[PDB]
């Protein structure tokens, strides 16, 4: 006769940890690569020699 | 001749109480009958003698 980990059921709990949940987020590339405007209504005019 | 009731109309005004509903409402039995536990999420586990 003696007692087994099966036997001791939910006295032991089971634990958690948040280690590997984060992972870092990205932006958009071209966001950093090009030149940003910033607008202030739905439809901007650029004139270029064509 | 004389003035009644009816004749002073809106002058004599009704008046509202609500005693009638003024009364504790009924509570579950088992929350009366039984001892709680204040559960943090979804599951708890409760280990019994067996």
């Amino acid at each position: 006769a003696d007692i087994s980990r099966s036997e001791v059921a939910t006295l032991i709990q089971e634990a958690y940890a948040n280690d590997l949940l984060a992972s870092a987020k990205k932006g958009s590339t071209v966001l950093q690569a090009f030149p940003t405007v910033n607008m202030g209504t739905k439809t901007t005019h650029l004139p270029v020699l064509a």
